[PDB]
RNA sequence: GAACUCGCUGUGAAGAUGCAGUGUACCCGCGGCAAGACGGAAAGACCCCGUGAACCUUUACUAUAGCUUGACACUGAACA
């Protein structure tokens, strides 16, 4: 799953960088405690 | 089924009131008895048959609930 990073999150990237995450990890965790958001435009 | 519904010895789907031969016997009740009418009752339960049934058994066959195995999914994060 592809999403953009807003918080600086360890092990992944900085804002605005694009990577691919597994679904888990983004449902369950970056996207509810707003680190990330899904990579929509 | 209908009867004007005797004995005997034979004959005969082979154990006869009903056939043959023969013997006996006037017509009709009532009380009794059960030897026979292969008496009545129940489409033999035994026995066999039907490519009949049911339920039961099991290391008969084929399945299958359940139980159990792993893969993928729900399911993610740091090195090992
Ligand atoms: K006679
Ligand atoms: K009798
Ligand atoms: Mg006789
Ligand atoms: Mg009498
Ligand atoms: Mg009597
Ligand atoms: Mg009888
Ligand atoms: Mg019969």
């Amino acid at each position: 799953m592809q999403v953009i990073l807003l918080d600086k999150v360890a092990n992944l990237g900085s804002l605005g960088d694009q990577v691919n995450v597994k679904a888990g990890y983004a449902r369950n965790f970056l996207v509810p405690q707003g680190k990330a958001v899904p990579a929509t435009k």
